[PDB]
């Protein structure tokens, strides 16, 4: 019940966004977290935002398909085009309602204009 | 700030669901609104659920490419296996809040073989 | 038997499935709204919008290859409201049977997104 | 005019463009493969699976918002070996008539091992 | 063994699927319809556009989980028409699961044909 | 040209895209992370699972229409852990400036062969 930053993404593991084995893809783990902080620093930028560097991500636990994936971003660094957000994926409910922390990463994106700089 | 339901679904709107003007196709806001309500009577139904009914459907106000969709859902009735929720689809960036969609979803609990199951109380 | 005239021919895939094996319902309203936009467009010749979806039953499960048949008949030809009945019929690949009925209300609009007339033809 | 009976009919949506906007042309092999497969499922009497593909002609190019239908017409059968003609043709509702593709799709009917199987003659 | 080019290496996916279980003919055939388009490409440094596939062989099948791999070569070198034999091999040993011969067509921005430089 | 073995080979494809016109990233990552879990399931000969992403830069934007290439290059092997170097590169730009190929991310991922608990298991060496 108490993840760290604001819920920016919540969506449900389709089974479409597996492997081989069936497992919910890690990649995929990590396209939904590049998506929320690039929403943060949306906010952050006031318009259109670039990623350049991902440091320190952690997969803590695995994620099945029918699972909810809620994840939290919470900005680190008062960076003036450095905006970096701290981002981990929680996942829900195999007993129904629950929460454990799936992943852990600190995101550095860039504010980029119509011409970034 | 309080949404009177869960927020059960948030996504951006990606330009893969678009039409020729360039509002997202409401095809994709309903299965948004029946997979997020789904998230909640699968909670309440504690197994599979099914949809049986929907009505009063109203696309109130437009959605855009690269906004974030936000999907409100909250039960009304609890019937037999019946799960009734309401549903609301907010934008949260236009690119501000607004409703974008109101309906009422209603879902009915069942076993592997589609047939009607009790509501765990 | 179908009454109105069949505006899809679409085979249930797994991408569209749920966990259990059968369609889910996300999908077939997907397909309605298609098959709706696409004679309401032959009414008003031009960009229509979903606006309202009243009455949607679904009444019988669908599983994956089978083909789904959506059949349209126009109600109401408003002032620029197009009101369409939808039926879903499965035909039995892997005998029709209708799985879902709804009434979708579309409204015809310009390149600008705005509402105009019904012509006649 | 059109030659075979409607096993597909679907809009064109533009999850399927290609760069400039127009659709992804192997995607049409994809509907010409289930439309065709449907058909094949309809006279083998159970499953099938696609062998080949002869002689596919794009006559005209297909945008999104268009309605498109798919005819499948057999023209020969083997022991296993199914072959159809599919012809697919455009209505360009956002209602002018054209076809848009012709080939010979070949199928063949497995049983649950994945070999093929007899076929009776009615 | 395997003829030219490897254009795609791309793993099927689930989704990419028919309803018995295999790997969705449609979607080997969707690779294949790039893998030469790349090739076309590359030949008329401009844009290309599919208008024939003859000869098109599904040798063996394959499930998810497999590697996929697009094999280009160019064969006739004409005016207009761009003719690309194209074979598909599979891993897990390797083994040619698909063979066959697409043709290209030149074009300008307006969808038009365009002319070949050394085609 | 590159280093490592190619695992993966895509084009950059619409609706993967952005507002501007180049493909955002995280595709680019879903693929180093197929790229990478290839090499990982041919080594392990088994299943793997990825558990950490060091280093990620993005060194140069990708348009549509681009090949996206990975190469991945296996460089520590721990009784069951694997560290993997993985390199994106484009093959194609677009249509024209053809041939002008170059790195566009590069990330040091980390695997685990495990088994059908999800628990890690002894390599195959």
């Amino acid at each position: 019940s108490l993840p760290n930053g604001e819920l920016v993404l919540r969506t449900l593991a389709m089974p479409a966004d597996t492997n081989a084995n069936g497992d919910i893809f890690g990649g995929w783990l990590m396209s939904q977290m590049d998506i929320g902080g690039a929403i943060q620093a949306k906010e952050i930028a006031q318009g259109r935002v670039v990623t350049v560097r991902v440091d320190g991500m952690t997969f803590l636990k695995p994620v099945a398909v029918g699972d909810v994936v809620c994840c939290y971003a919470r900005c680190i660094k008062t960076g003036h085009s450095s905006i970096t957000i701290n981002i981990e994926v929680w996942v829900k409910k195999e007993p129904i309602g629950q929460r454990y922390r799936a992943t852990e990463a600190v995101f550095t994106y860039v504010a980029v204009d119509d011409a970034g700089k």
